[PDB]
């Protein structure tokens, strides 16, 4: 069968915790007062919730309310509480019972965000580095706390560009990392799914989030949205192989004794690894540097164990120009 894998960092953090930290099923929710909150505008509806801008009439402060559409409820709540106060982690302000849905409504701090499709059109080289560094602070904090986000994508990064403030949001797919545990591969959005998900390898870890961050970075520095543009989850892997090459894909699956779905026989082909300079052109060149390409190259690796960790990523020369 498949060869097991473990994270190379923060491997055993949950094993040393009291059960209460990670045993979210046993969590007892602490409920606030739903009348403290007035819904103002519906902002969106996702697979699992409706999201509203609201006002906390006790301090007149703007908040965001997510009214949850079974075990995910306490998992998200517990993860949010565990991570609260960490660098660039969205703050859960309250939890109330919505009287109409009769489900939990998570109340979050408000961030004045700018839409990424319009915002990534305007980031300078310096701002890409600056905001990537801020995302890494959140991801390293999460991993150090035994948590993988599993849905890193531009829609889950809220940026107040006026105040140069960033928050990583939507922890509803997040999980606790337990060495040797097999996880659902049906996580993350198509264009951000790591190869481990696409080849059905369940024993993944924090490094999944570093692949997603690399896919985001590639789209930003190359001005290509998305960078790996698959029509479905199978074609998604083929689009990756057309850049990273098939020999390294086979080496990856061979290392973990993984067998590709046989439907790849007729669609995968044989592809050389490309040099990243291939994607550079007159319109994106100002965002590219040798440091950016090297950094990208060390995130976008098939083998999840070989990617930079968030903490190693923060050490990379790409961030030397960023004021700290």
């Amino acid at each position: 069968g498949p060869v097991p894998s473990r994270a190379r960092v923060y491997t055993d953090v949950n094993t040393h915790r009291p059960r209460e930290y990670w045993d979210y099923e046993s969590h007892v929710v602490e409920w606030g007062n739903q009348d403290d909150y007035q819904l103002v505008r519906k902002l969106g509806r996702g697979k699992y919730s409706e999201v509203f801008e609201a006002i906390n009439i006790t301090n007149n402060e703007k908040v965001v309310v997510k009214i949850l559409k079974k075990k995910k409820i306490k998992r998200e709540i517990k993860i949010l509480e565990n991570l609260r106060g960490g660098p660039n982690i969205i703050t859960l302000a309250d939890i109330v019972k919505d009287p109409v849905s009769r489900t939990p409504a998570l109340v979050f701090e408000h961030v004045n965000n700018t839409d990424f499709k319009q915002l990534y059109q305007t980031l300078t080289d310096y701002d890409i580095r600056f905001y990537m560094y801020e995302i890494l602070k959140a991801l390293d904090y999460a991993a150090s706390m035994g948590i993988m986000h599993r849905d890193v994508k531009p829609h889950n990064v809220m940026i107040d560009h006026e105040h140069r403030k960033l928050r990583l949001i939507d922890w509803g797919l997040a999980e606790f990392y337990h060495p040797g545990q097999e996880y659902n591969v049906r996580v993350a959005s198509r264009y951000f799914k790591g190869p481990e998900l696409l080849v059905d390898y369940q024993m993944y870890d924090y490094s999944l989030d570093m692949w997603s961050l690399g896919a985001m970075l590639a789209s930003m520095i190359f001005r290509k949205e998305p960078f790996f543009h698959g029509h479905d989850n199978y074609d998604q892997l083929v689009r990756i192989a057309k850049v990273l090459g098939t020999e390294d894909l086979y080496d990856y699956i061979d290392k973990y004794n993984i067998e590709l779905d046989p439907r790849f026989n007729d669609i995968l082909g044989r592809h050389s690894r490309k040099r990243w300079e291939r994607f550079v052109h007159s319109e994106n060149q100002h965002l590219v540097s040798p440091e950016a390409l090297d950094f990208l190259d060390k995130l976008l690796r098939y083998d999840h164990q070989s990617r930079l960790t968030a903490r190693e990523a923060m050490e990379h020369p790409y961030f030397y120009t960023v004021v700290k």
